[PDB]
């Protein structure tokens, strides 16, 4: 495992699997990821699949969600189709993606969650819907107070004042999109050991995360979720759980620059979540080692896990390599992570 290199699969092709992620079923482990142009941002294909016994030798899967071929499909091509999160849902014996969709021609205005559904973990995988989080709902811990609030679009229209932070604090820009439901963008994905599956997401305008319950089927939201560090800007959320404690790392909003990565931790899901300090240590921590975080990966044989991030190459982005770096804890239990150019299972 060489961060920063060209990684190539099989058949010696360049590996294309941004934002990713990893999951293991029968016996093989399936990474799904943006599959990025050599030239602009844009996908002209959707979410590519790869998979390996071993965890060094890659198989090209294909495209497991592919861009649609008919005109206003949500995912038709030109859409933005990023971060995209692979789950097993036990109970109906079918594989869930989630990923963050923009509607083609909209920028990042439309800042919606997708849903799709495969019978295998490879795909194709069959799209099913997408949408903002939980119309008409309120968070689980905004107060009564909070919700009771009035606030005129014309007296916050500069950010970062005083009174501004303050309103967003007080959940302003969830009010503002109560009706047609709360923004997602920079996402992730959690099983929880009893089944229950979490939808996490950069919400509020990219402000605040939130954190979503999903249904049994993994399919839709119930309607109860939380939000936490409003106006923290916390982005590409990855996610673990280590005896009993919940580990979060994610970076900043600096669009493409690398910046300095923060761990959140909590004692419940849906509980009060707090700040630790960067989890990253020695040269280059400050910058998250030129990456951004994008999944954690349990080994749950070895009761290890590790964290993978992208090095963004923003002048091209199929050129992005991959960082993936063993998660270390101190005497503590704390996570942090520490550079090493090879390293082995
Ligand atoms: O918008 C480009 C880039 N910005 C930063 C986000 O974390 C990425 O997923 C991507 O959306
Ligand atoms: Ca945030």
């Amino acid at each position: 495992i060489a961060s920063g290199k060209v990684w190539r699969d099989t058949d010696g092709n360049v590996i294309n699997a941004h934002g990713g992620g990893i999951l293991f079923h029968e016996g093989k482990y399936y990474w799904f990821g943006e599959h990025r142009p050599a030239s602009g941002f844009v996908t002209e294909k959707g979410i590519n699949c790869y998979s390996s016994t071993d965890l060094y030798n890659w198989k090209s899967e294909g495209i497991a969600l592919a861009v649609s071929e008919e005109e206003g499909h949500d995912i038709e091509k030109g859409c933005i189709m990023e971060r995209p999160k692979v789950i097993y849902n036990a109970k109906t014996g079918k594989f869930v993606m989630w990923l963050h969709l923009e509607l083609k021609g909209q920028g990042y205005g439309p800042a919606r969650a997708a849903v799709a559904v495969s019978d295998s973990p490879a795909g194709p995988y069959r799209f099913i819907r997408s949408g903002r989080v939980n119309p008409g709902a309120y968070p689980l811990n905004m107060t009564r107070k909070e919700r009771k609030m009035k606030w005129n679009p014309e007296e916050y229209k500069e950010w970062w004042t005083p009174k501004w932070y303050e309103a967003i604090a007080k959940g302003m820009f969830v009010k503002r999109d109560l009706k047609d439901g709360q923004m997602s963008r920079d996402m992730t994905l959690f099983v929880d050991d009893d089944g229950k599956a979490y939808h996490i997401y950069s919400s509020e305008d990219n402000l605040t995360l939130q954190i979503a319950e999903l249904a049994d089927d993994y399919l839709s939201h119930t309607g109860k979720y939380i939000r936490i560090f409003p106006g923290g800007h916390n982005e590409a959320p990855a996610i673990f759980k280590k005896e009993g404690t919940y580990w979060m790392i994610t970076s900043g909003c600096t669009g493409w620059d690398p910046n300095k990565a923060r761990l959140l931790t909590a004692d419940s899901m849906l509980g009060e979540w707090k700040q630790l300090p960067n989890p990253c240590v020695g040269e280059d921590a400050d910058k998250t080692f030129g990456g951004q975080s994008t999944y954690i990966l349990p080994l749950p044989e070895k009761g290890q896990f590790f964290f993978m991030a992208d090095m963004w190459r923003p002048k091209s982005l199929a050129d992005s390599r991959y960082i993936w770096l063993p998660v270390q804890f101190d005497d503590k239990g704390v996570p942090f992570i520490k550079w090493m150019d090879r390293w082995n299972f």
